[PDB]
DNA sequence: TTAGTATATGTGCTGCCGAAGTTAGCACGCTTTCCACAAGATATATAAAGCCAAGAAATCGAAATACTTTCAAGTTA
């Protein structure tokens, strides 16, 4: 189990399944898709992901106890947004 | 035969609670059977329309996609 025996290299010349498809939307990003942009929504849960990465507290009495609960909770308040979208109307916490 | 005793003799006492009767003057105001006589429940046109429930077709409601708009960030200049 280690690395130095593990496969960058352009992923082709072997009998796969998902390549086509990693191809077929190569094609389709090279379309129309311009360099590496237009993810907005993508690069906001990257960095508010990014923003509890390895943050320490000020204080050393604030430091989190080992095994606390932590819950994920989505809130919909507003009826400003899309009703068609499969429903994406607002913020979630973590609590 | 006569004095002592038990009984009933009607009598006379006590309470016994109740009995009739009282309280003043106007103006307002259901069951068994048994029973018998006649009335369900019966075919049958019959024209007529309104009603009350299975089916078949129709269209309304709206949900999952297809167009256009719209930004917003990025391109040739």
């Amino acid at each position: 189990c280690g690395l130095d025996k593990l496969k960058e290299v352009i992923p082709e010349n072997t009998d796969l399944v998902t390549l086509g498809v990693r191809k077929r939307f190569l094609e389709h990003r090279e379309e129309t898709i311009t360099i590496d942009r237009a993810c907005r929504q993508e690069t906001f849960v990257y960095e508010m992901e990014s923003h509890a990465i390895g943050k320490k507290p000020e204080n050393s009495a604030d430091m989190i106890e080992e095994g606390e609960l932590i819950l994920s909770v989505n809130i919909l308040y507003p009826v400003i947004f899309h009703k068609h979208k499969e429903h994406k109307p607002y913020q979630t916490m973590l609590v």
